[PDB]
Parts: structure tokens; sequence; C-alpha cells
């Protein structure tokens, strides 16, 4: 009884169908945003959610009676699987989130059309070479934003009031994102120098991601 | 009739001639933007544009009968057309923009020197290479802005209310112009982990954006 | 019974745990933020802050011994003995800023393990090259601080009032924050030509980055 | 007499003696930042001025006998010469601008300077092989600069009255400079499409530049 399933998901049309309805679903998606759509045509929405979701389902389960453990150690497909089974949950008790979450289902272009999935795995695959500085730069953060929760958070409880906060506010600098009129002279009004921990800081941070970005080119 | 043209048109100096008529323009299109100098030379200039209209007019349909159906087979010819082709649609008719579209004509400068037109060739090179960054790209800012809108939408409106809005907002949070205090730290404000949202967001839009830069540098 | 000693502080048993204690103080220390955990919990870790302190003192003296004058031309540990000295020095010299340098010592996970140290020294070697890009523009900058001081100045305290501020801002419109709407279209409503002096200084400051960036991949 | 003053000129002693005295001038023009240093010096530092623009003068002179009109061939020296010359220019009446463009003269640190005038060349070296695209960006927007002008200038003349504000805000948008919630938005309370104009803008301006590095970069 395998081989008569077998057939039907390595087809052309199997792959296609698929395809075909993600890139529909995705257009669905779309006009699921006008809340006036919503209303003059709504309810064909929840039921080809609920359609779309079925026959998914079901097509992971023929891939893994035709894969078998071969499925579960293709990334491609394990995203799949947890991008397929994510969707089903019921959107009551557990976080509202995942009513929200369902649109990640579009990430399943990617994994069946190719040329979208090298370049996803082009760009992962400089990722594990780089974890060290990942490891450093947390690190770093995390020295910095207790400093900063220290240093600042009581008088400015909204930018630095708790580590998480330092962590943030510390971020955006990183980012460059309004950061001198925006957080460091209000900081200095009370504390004339505390560019002495973000001027620094802030060569450090921008000395660094220059040396990562440089170091990539190099390999 | 049909052999003595091509000698003509194809000469260096009709291109001589074109290219000038080019810069002349432009320089009167600055001047056009100039109240002052319009009471003082305004009929001037909106006569001096006519005959610059038909001049170039009259190469295009002399330029069609010498190259034949290749001319519309030349991206750089059709560019050509459509440019001069604009400025003579009638203003009333279709939209009130396209009079002012106009000044899009001195982009032909471009199209008639060999030495400007290869390094936008050069760039558009690159392009067929990121048609998949691009695609890819643009999936992935479709699929948040859908994320954004509902989770963000019936609070902030102005921000979120809307895919186009959801979309240039996450344009904007992408350049990292203000994206923090002015957007995100907003959004905290009734919505805290706005972080899980945003800060995710941004590592993956300017990481894929500087793994482009290294393959284009390598290729 | 030298070699004893000796044999005790290189072993592997000995290091991974002290390591482990630095794992086990950065956790500590992250919970120091809490003002509700250190109400009812905070003689837990007085008490794991001073045993912690003695045990870096006592292998610090310890790999002095071992080591001697090779200790003392050793980067990394006069690094790990500055950082456990501050430690030494008391509470206040009115300056109690000290007693927030402390968590400075966790840098020592970085000089304690060999794979930090390996991207560190990596991203330290990239600097002496850039020592000869680095005078040109301190100088550029003092020159070009003294002008704006001279010129903003009177008008615009806060900003230029004094070197060093007009040192900040610069740094400020080099990092290119706010540095329009922010500073430069108010500057040109009092001094309208303003523009002559921070587009050039842009200029250049781009300018030197990006070729910055280029010596530090050929090198 | 030829000779002898051509052979104290070349000296190791006679440029060491300049460089020495641009270092305090230099040093001295900072003190001038100081109004305090003023009151209580002033008057060391009025004349101190006076006799090194004496003795740089004098320099000047030799060195012209020394190199005749080869000396106004060589870009470093035309440099010393204007940038000495400007400073003699008297300060009253005429205008009073003069005075600061006199500070320049610290520039010679480069001038005298090899390691200096390495970093330097080596910058301008850099400069002629850019100049095409310097042209095509600079054409670009000087074409969108013409539009922005007549599509946005009427309600907004603040930041697009006139040429050179589009160019400026122009210049901002291409900083990347508060552009959103700072400009574009705004416009679009009144031009709802504004956004057609302004987010092809920023692909384009952010292509060539990245294109304009890597283009640098591989040769
Ligand atoms: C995420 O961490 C970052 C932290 C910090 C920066 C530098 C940000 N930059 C100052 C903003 C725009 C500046 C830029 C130049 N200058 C530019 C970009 C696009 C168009 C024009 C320019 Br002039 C360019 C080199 C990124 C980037 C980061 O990611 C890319
Ligand atoms: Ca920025
Ligand atoms: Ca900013
Ligand atoms: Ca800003």
């Amino acid at each position: 009884m395998y081989l008569r399933i077998t057939n039907i998901v390595e087809s052309s049309f199997f792959t296609k169908f698929i395809i075909y309805l993600i890139v529909l679903n995705g257009i669905t998606m779309g006009l699921e945003t006008s809340k006036t759509f919503m209303q003059s045509f709504g309810v064909y929405t929840t039921l080809f959610n609920q359609i779309v979701i079925t026959i998914f389902t079901i097509e992971i389960i023929l891939r893994i009676y035709v894969h078998r453990i071969s499925f579960f150690k293709d990334p491609w497909s394990l995203f799949d699987f947890f991008v397929v089974a994510i969707s089903l949950v019921p959107t009551s008790s557990g976080f509202e989130i995942l009513r929200v979450l369902r649109v990640l289902r579009l990430f399943r272009l990617v994994t069946a059309v190719p040329q979208m999935r090298k370049i996803v795995s082009a760009l992962i695959s400089v990722i594990p070479g780089m974890l060290s500085v990942i490891a450093l730069m947390t690190l770093f953060f995390y020295i910095f934003a207790i400093m900063a929760t220290q240093l600042f958070g009581e008088r400015f409880p909204e930018w630095f009031g708790t580590l998480g906060e330092s962590f943030y506010t510390l971020f955006q600098v990183m980012t460059l994102d309004d950061w001198s009129n925006g957080i460091v002279r209000p900081l200095m009004e009370v504390y004339p120098y505390a560019w002495v921990f973000f001027i620094p800081f802030i060569f450090v941070v921008t000395f660094v991601m220059i040396n990562l970005v440089v170091a990539i080119i190099v390999d």
C-alpha cells in the first residue's frame, strides 16, 4: 500500500498543488487584513483556512510514510512540520499570538520552492562560525546591561530601570537609533560623564560588527 | 524613401547633437523651478520645451525605420520612447502629475552616453542575481506586515491599521529610522513584548542585507 | 614541593570550575538588579560575593608564584590582575563609581576561555593597521571642533559651547544621529550657511569610513 | 646667496622647527577657546600667534626662492601659500569671516608629515575612479531635486521651497536621517502617495552606494 502513495508525493502535481495553494492562501491572507473585506466575504476565509490546514496535515503524514526517519533529519521538512503543527492549536485558551503566527505558514514557499531554500541555506551557514562572537556580544551586552541598570536606572527607569530594559535601550544605541539627542544627552543633564560608557560602548559595538562582516568577506 | 535616412541617423553628429539638447533642457528645467525666473523669463522656456519635444519626436520615428523590429527589442531605446512619449500626453487627460513627470527626460543623458549606460548596466547586472534576495525579502516583509497589522492596528491605526501602513512602518524600521523611541517604545507602552516582534525583525533584515553584499563582492 | 603546587593550578579541574564561579557570579549579579530579590535574598549574595573575590585573590597570587616575571608580560593576566585588584580597592574613595566597575571581572570569562581569547585577539590585530587612520581623523576633528566652538558656541552653548562640546556634537553628526532635523536645521535659522560646514564634514567622515573598511578587508 | 638659503630650508632642522611651531599654534588656538584663558593669558597668545604668522610668511618666502615657479605647481605648497595668505588678509572692514578661515593653517601638520601625506594622497587616489558614479548619482539627485520642489514645494516650503531645499532634504533622506517620522509622514498627511516618490528613491541611492563600495573593494 506504500507504493500507491509514494508515486503521488513525488509527482510534479503534488508539489505544484501545494505551492499553488500557498500562493493562494497568501493572497487570501492579504485580503484578511481589511476588516471591510471580512464583512462582505469574511465567511469564505475561515473555511478556506480550515481546508488548507487539513490538506497540509494529510500531506505531511504521507511524506513521513514515504520518507520515514529520513523526514525528521531534513530541516526544510522539519520546519514545514513545525510550521504546520503550530497552525493547529485552537485559538482560545492558548496565547492568542498563535492566531497571528499562522501567517508563518507562508514560509512554506521557501521550503518547497527551490532557489529560495539555498539562499536561506547559504545564509544559515555563516551562523555557526559566528556563534562565538554572538556569545561575546551577548556576554558583552550583559556586562553592560548590568552596569547601566546600576548607573542610570535609578533616575531613568524607562531606559535602565530593569536589566531587560537596559538590554533594549543598550540595543537601540548599537542600532544608532536617536541615540544622542535621544538617550545620552538626557543622561548627561544628570550624568555629565555618561559619554564615558556610551561613547566607548559605541566604538566597541561598531568595531566588532564591522570586523565581523569583514571576517565574512575574507572567509 | 527608406534607403536615404540610415546614414544620417547613425552619424556621430546626430548623437552629439541630441546630448547637447538634453543638457540645455536640463539647465532650463532647473530654471523652471524658480518663480522669480518665470515672471521674468517664463515664456521663452515654456515654448523652448515644445520645440525640444518635437525634435526628439522626430528622431524616434526616424530611428524606428532604420532599426526596425529590433528597436523595440532594445531596452535603452524603449526608455527613450516612453520618456518623450509621456511628455507628449495632454495635461487634463489621464493624470495632472505627468506634466511634472516630464523632468524624467533628463535621464536621456544616461541613455545616450555609452559610459553612463555601462555603469547602469553593470548596476542592473547585479540584480538578476538579487531577484532571489528581493523576492525573499519582499516575501518576509509581507509576512511580518500581516502579523503587525492584526497585532497592532486597532490601537495604532496610524501605524499598522492597514497592510500598506504595516509595510511602510516595516520598511522604516528596516532603515532603522527613529525605529525605537519613535515606533517601538511607544508600542511597548501598550504592548510590552513588541521587542520580540521588532528586534528579531531587525536582526533578520539587517543580516540578509549584509550577506547580500558579501556575495556581490566575491562574485 | 614547588612543582606540586604548580601541579595544582594548572589542572583542568581547577580552571573550568573557577570559570564556573564566574558563570555563577555572573548569575547572582544579574539578580542583584532586582530590588525585590535583594530584599529577601540579599544576604545569600552579599555572602556569595565575598567568597568568590577571596578565591580569585588566592588564584592571582598563586599564578604569580608559578609564573613570576612571565605573569607580568602576559596581556590577558595583566588584565586578570587589574580587574581583581580593582575589586581589592575598598568601598569608598568618594568615587564609589569603582564599586560599579567591579562587574568588569566578568570579562574574566573571556580571559579564561581559550576560544573567547581567539576571537578577541583576532579583533585587536585589526587596530595597529588603523593607528595611521586614527591620527588624521582625530586631527580634522580637533580643528573643526575649534571652528565649531567659535562659530556656534555663543548662541548654541549646549552643542558647540566648548571644545569638548563641539567634539561631542561632531561625533554625533558623524554617527549620522538626527544630524539634520536635530542640529543643522536649527543652526541655519541663526546661521543660514551652516550647511557649508557640516555637509563637507559629513562628506569626509563618511568617505574615510568607507575607505577605512576597504583597508581592513585587505589587511 | 642662492645655494646657501637653498641648503637650510631643505634641512631636517628647518622643517622640524616648523612642525614644532605648528603643533604649538594648534595647541594655542584650542586655548583661545576659553575666554577664561583669554582674560588671563590672552596677551601671551595674541602675539605668539602674530610672530608665528611672521615666521610662516618668511618660511614660505624662502621656500619660494628654492623652488621658484615649481613651488606654485606643488599642491601641498600652493595650499601652504593660500592657507597662510588667508591669515594675512585684514580682518576689519571688508569681511569678518576671514578671521575664522585662518584656523585652516593647522592642516599643515598634514602637509609637513609624510605619514599624513601618505594617508591623504591615498584617500584622494580613490576619487578619480569614483567620479562617473558621482556624475550619475548627482545627475539623479539633480533630477529628483527638481521634482520634489515642484511637487511638494507649494505646501511644504521649509523642506522643498527651493531646489537647494529639495537637495538638502533629499540628502538628508539620503543620509537616511529621521526620514519617515521626520519627513515623509507629514508630506503624506496632505499628499498620501508621497511614498511612491520617496520609497523607490531610497532603494536607488542605497543600491548605488553599496555597489560603489563593492567596485572599490574587488580591485
Ligand atoms: C545592526 O547594527 C548596525 C549598527 C550601525 C550601522 C551603521 C548605520 N548607518 C550609519 C546608517 C546609514 C549609513 C550608510 C553610510 N553612511 C548609508 C546607507 C544607505 C544609504 C546611504 C548611506 Br550615506 C551605510 C554605510 C550603512 C549599521 C548596522 O547594521 C547595518
Ligand atoms: Ca542611523
Ligand atoms: Ca536615527
Ligand atoms: Ca531621530
